[PDB]
């Protein structure tokens, strides 16, 4: 198998940034994220290189950059800050248990 | 030898927290952290085994349940509640960056 476990995104709660993680899917990025944490602030950088700030905005970045996937490549969209901000939170929340290494799936129903 | 950074505990920020952390490391619990987020959810439930829930409290552990050191035989105390979750929600942040197996060193001040 290709994951270890499955995160199911709460897309009617954060839906602007669940449109984002559905269409990035639909569009090959990956639905799996490898957990790195070491390298996330690099793969930022690279993932945002050269994409100014919209204000009321937010830039998320999919596949993120706690993940092998993310960094160079990656899909970015402008989510309002509000959707984008109660989403890190529920991610960070829910990554917060799985060691580094670890393949979580991401479903989007 | 023993730790890969130093994390410093704002005992001024959360007292309560603080306090029973300082007590704990005075009791021989380790003031060091070795990352394992995994096992967190059996730790818990081995630490606070015959502990139950109170309404204005959390159950605080030292050594944390996110920690090698944590589970059976950790230093439990009832914080109340706002002091605690400000605690972990300070804490949480402090060490998302850093990957599974980081030795944190927490100094209480």
């Amino acid at each position: 198998a290709r994951y270890d476990d499955i995160l199911y995104f709460p897309a009617s709660r954060y839906p602007e940034t669940g449109a984002h993680i559905s269409d990035a899917i639909k569009a090959g990025h990956s639905d799996v994220c490898t957990i790195e944490r070491s390298g996330a602030d690099k793969r930022r950088q690279e993932s945002l290189k050269g994409i100014p700030t919209k204000p009321g905005f937010d830039r998320d970045e999919w596949p993120m950059a706690m993940c092998e996937e993310g960094g160079k490549g990656a899909s970015v969209r402008y989510v309002s800050s509000s959707d984008n901000r109660g989403a890190g939170s529920w991610v960070g929340n829910r990554l917060s248990g799985f060691a580094d290494g670890t393949r979580i799936l991401f479903i989007v129903q």
